[PDB]
C-alpha cells in the first residue's frame, strides 16, 4: 500500500533520471526496475507498459519546467508585464536548454506520445501562463487589445520552434544567442513598454 | 514504368486522403483509385506511411508554387510588402481543404514533429531566407541572424495555420490569426 505508493515515486524518479541521460529508446523497464530497487511485478502493477511510465515522467518534467519558468520570471525583478514577457522568453530558452528537458520533452515526448498526445500535454502546461502574461500586458496598455488565444498560440509555435532549433543545432551556444536576439526583437516590436 | 505506377498511386492517395484523411482510407482503396494491383503498389511503397511521405512532398511543392503565384499577383512593391503578401498567400492556400487535411491535420500525426519540421524547412526555408535578406538589403528589416528569424517565422506561420485548421469557428480564427500575424510582422519591419 505505502510500499506501492513509494514504488510509483521511485519508478518515476529512476525513469526520469535514466531516460533523461540516455533517451527513452536506450533504457528498458528492467533496468528502471533495478534503478528503483523494485521487482518487475511491482513495476507492472503501477505501469501497464513503458509508454505509461513515460507519460507520468513527462507530467513531473512539465510541472518542473513551468515551476522553473515562474521562478525565473519572479527572480528577474520584472516590474511591468512587458518586462515579465521579456524575462519569460529568456526563461524558456534557459529551461528548454536543460539537457534532461531537451531529451525528454523536445526529442522523446513528441515520438512516444505522438503528435496529438504531445500537443495536448504542451498546451495544458504552457497556454495558461502565456495567456496570463498577454492579458496582463494588454490590461497595462503595453500590448494592443487583440484576441488573446490566437496571439498565445502563434507565440507558442514560435517559442516551440526556437527550442527545437537550438536543441538540434550544430552550435547550440550560437543558436541560443542568435535565437534569443531574434525573439527579443520580435517581442520589442509588439510591446508598448 | 515504375514511375507511372508511383505517379498514379501518389495522385490517388493525395485525392482520397485529401478528401477523407489518412486514417480513413487504406492502401487497397488507393490501389483501386490508381487502377493498379496491391502487388504493384507494395513493390513501390513498403507501407501506408511511405506513400504518405511522397504525397506530402508533392503537396508541399505545389503549396510553395501556389504561394509564389499569389505573391506575384499581389502587386507587392517592396520586400516588406512581399513578406506581408507571402503571409496572406499561406493563409489563403492553407484554407484549401486538401492542404488542411494532408499538411495541417495528417502530416504532423504521420510524420511527427521532427519529420513535419524537416519537410516544412526543406520546402520553405530558402524562400523565407530570401524574403528576409531582401527586406534587410532594402533597409525595411534590422540586420539580424537570417536563419534563426526564418525558422521562428516558419514555426509561427505553421502553428497559425494549424490553429485555424482545428478551430471551433475557423472563419473567426482565420480573421483573428491574420490580425495577430499582421501586428507581429508590422512590429518586425521598419518605417
Ligand atoms: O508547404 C509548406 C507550407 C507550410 C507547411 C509546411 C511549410 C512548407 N510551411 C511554410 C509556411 C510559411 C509560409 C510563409 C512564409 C513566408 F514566406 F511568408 F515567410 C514562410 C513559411
Amino acid at each position: 500500500e505505502e510500499r506501492s505508493a513509494a514504488t510509483r515515486e521511485a519508478l518515476i524518479t529512476g525513469a526520469r533520471k535514466l531516460w533523461g541521460l540516455r533517451g527513452y529508446a536506450e533504457v528498458g523497464t528492467p533496468e528502471i526496475a533495478t534503478e528503483a530497487g523494485v521487482t518487475r511485478g511491482a513495476m507492472y502493477h503501477q505501469f501497464a507498459d513503458k509508454a505509461a511510465l513515460f507519460r507520468d515522467v513527462v507530467e513531473v518534467v512539465e510541472q518542473d519546467v513551468m515551476a522553473r519558468m515562474a521562478t525565473l520570471v519572479a527572480a528577474s525583478g520584472a516590474a511591468t508585464p512587458a518586462d515579465a514577457i521579456r524575462a519569460a522568453v529568456d526563461a524558456w530558452l534557459e529551461v528548454s536548454g536543460d539537457p534532461e528537458v531537451r531529451q525528454l520533452i523536445l526529442l522523446d515526448a513528441p515520438v512516444v506520445l505522438g503528435w496529438a498526445g504531445f500537443r495536448d500535454v504542451a498546451q495544458r502546461y504552457s497556454l495558461g501562463m502565456t495567456e496570463q502574461l498577454i492579458t496582463e500586458a494588454i490590461r497595462a496598455g503595453q500590448l494592443a487589445r487583440q484576441p488573446v488565444r490566437p496571439l498565445a498560440q502563434v507565440l507558442i509555435g514560435a517559442l516551440d520552434e526556437a527550442a527545437m532549433f537550438i536543441a538540434t543545432a550544430d552550435d547550440p551556444k550560437r543558436a541560443r544567442r542568435e535565437t534569443r536576439q531574434v525573439l527579443r526583437r520580435l517581442i520589442d516590436g509588439m510591446l508598448n513598454g
